[PDB]
């Protein structure tokens, strides 16, 4: 996700996490302010555009090798390479968090958790096709822009009504309530199924394989005639919306439980 998409997951996470984990966590991040996690949230983003944080750059997302829309599927042997990815970046961060949550290393590890759990729900970061469909351009709104970017950044932004951490915190707001009454609240319970602060690799493959099925069901189910040759803002967008803020507050809910598990089990 582009900055919105980040913050918004992070607000959503404020707004789950235990007031015990609210602490932990504030307290690594030297921050109490009520943007504690939104603040950190897009600092991975600047890290990896950095010569000291070029390393990181794979660590947004996992170049599943699978042929979308027909067959969809990621594999972590597979598909993680040699550089790493999102889902072994999760297993080492976590796992500095949960032994060294006081070491030199526990600051960036928890800015980066924060991010790349967002990043692990954007569909096209659990994609290799085109990079993710950076290489697929597309018309938006009366402009050329291309795939990818419209899930980051322009589809997210018109739905929330613009792009500053304001707007992201009333997107997040928007999204808390549907997890906590609204409709999302009978199917919350289940995305939290299978996960296991001893297996971040399983957990995190969980959630990059719920992803990855909206690769095949909503993202390129179009086919590629009808991404390339129509604007995107129209229907596209309309059947993108539901999608897309279903998976931001999952991330949202998922990152908490996660912060959660940090913050009190044992290795
Ligand atoms: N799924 C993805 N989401 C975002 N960026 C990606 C994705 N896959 C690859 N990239 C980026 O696209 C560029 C070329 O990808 P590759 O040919 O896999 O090295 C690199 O800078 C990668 O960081
Ligand atoms: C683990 O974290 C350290 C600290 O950022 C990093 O230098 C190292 O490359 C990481 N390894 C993986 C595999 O994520
Ligand atoms: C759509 O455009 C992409 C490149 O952006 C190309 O790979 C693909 O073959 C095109 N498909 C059709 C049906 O035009
Ligand atoms: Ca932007
Ligand atoms: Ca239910
Ligand atoms: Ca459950
Ligand atoms: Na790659
Ligand atoms: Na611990
Ligand atoms: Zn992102
Ligand atoms: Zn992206
Ligand atoms: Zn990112």
């Amino acid at each position: 996700w582009g900055n919105l998409g980040h913050e918004t997951v992070a607000y959503i996470a404020q707004s789950f996490v235990a007031s015990s984990t609210e602490s932990f966590c504030q307290n690594i991040l030297g921050d109490d302010s009520t943007s504690y996690l939104a603040n950190v949230a897009t600092w991975a983003d600047t890290y990896k555009y950095t010569d000291a944080g070029e390393f990181s750059k794979p660590y947004h997302f996992i170049d599943a090798q699978d042929n979308p829309p027909q067959s969809c599927g990621v594999d972590y042997d597979r598909d993680c390479g040699s550089a790493g990815c999102s889902i072994s970046a999760i297993q080492n961060y976590t796992n500095i968090l949960l032994e060294s949550p006081n070491g030199s290393e526990a600051l960036n590890a928890l800015k980066f958790v924060v991010h790349i759990i967002g990043d692990i729900h954007q569909p096209l970061h659990d994609e290799n096709l085109e990079a993710g469909g950076n290489g697929i351009d597309v018309t938006y709104d009366g402009e050329t822009t291309n795939l990818h970017h419209i899930w980051d950044t322009n589809m997210p932004e018109e739905a929330a009504g613009g792009y500053s951490l304001s707007v992201a915190k009333t997107y997040a707001d928007l999204l808390t309530e549907r997890i906590k009454t609204g409709t999302y609240s009978s199917k919350k319970d289940s995305w939290t199924d299978g996960i296991d602060i001893k297996d971040p690799v399983s957990t995190s493959m969980i959630w990059a394989a719920d992803a990855n099925t909206y690769v095949c069901s909503t993202v390129l189910d179009d086919g590629l005639a009808y991404i390339n040759s129509t604007d995107l803002s129209g229907e596209y967008y309309d059947k993108s919306q539901p999608v897309f803020e279903e998976l931001i507050a999952k991330a949202g809910y998922r990152l908490a439980a996660w912060l959660d598990l940090i913050a009190s089990q044992p290795s």
